[PDB]
């Protein structure tokens, strides 16, 4: 279907970032599902609704997935925007929450936290998800995450504060994040 789809071509968007940002790349390597999954909430945290605890941990990748990933990483204007292209040798599910799951709470003595759908863009032939994710760990964490997911493609971008030694905080550009997953799937699949 895409024929001349290539992870690598993330490369691509470094040119996506002025010199206000700081670019780094990650070349085309075997898969870390750790790498590419939100960190794992801490055990015994209690869900809210109960039903959606699943939907807590945001997008997953199975431990017996074989493939590779790439990655284009800028910091700068007080963000960091991580851009990952993955390849497996099946497709990955995607985790895509109902309305009943569009905002799920959690709380447990280490962690309490929120992780919210949002505003994802419209990707041709392609399914995308947009979260919110804000974590008090033992001290609050933020990120926004937008994948898209094609035949046996993923991509992923995730953006947060950057969180200084004091320095103040500043505000997620999401409006730049969507764009970014817009680019790096059309990068990516030509």
């Amino acid at each position: 279907a895409y024929p001349d789809a290539d992870i690598a071509k993330v490369a691509q968007l470094k040119s996506s970032f002025g010199p206000e940002f700081k670019v780094s790349e990650v070349a085309p390597t075997g898969i870390d599902p750790k790498l590419l999954s939100p960190q794992k909430l801490p055990e015994g945290v209690k869900f809210e609704p109960a039903d959606c605890a699943k939907f807590a941990e945001g997008q997953q990748f199975p431990p017996g997935l074989q493939g590779n990933m790439a990655a284009t990483a800028a910091e700068g204007e007080g963000n960091r925007f991580i851009v990952m292209a993955v390849e497996t040798s099946e497709p990955v599910p995607l985790s895509d929450p109902g309305d009943e799951c569009k905002r799920v709470k959690f709380l447990g003595t280490g962690a309490r936290g929120q992780v919210d759908v949002v505003e994802s863009p419209q990707i041709d032939d392609a399914r995308t998800v947009g979260t919110h994710r804000i974590i008090q760990t033992m001290r609050t964490g933020e990120l926004y995450n937008y994948v898209a997911s094609f035949d046996n493609y993923m991509v992923i971008v995730t953006a947060n504060p950057l969180v200084l030694p004091d320095k103040p905080v500043a505000k997620v550009d999401t409006e730049r994040a969507r764009e970014l997953l817009s680019a790096a799937v059309a990068a990516v699949r030509a």
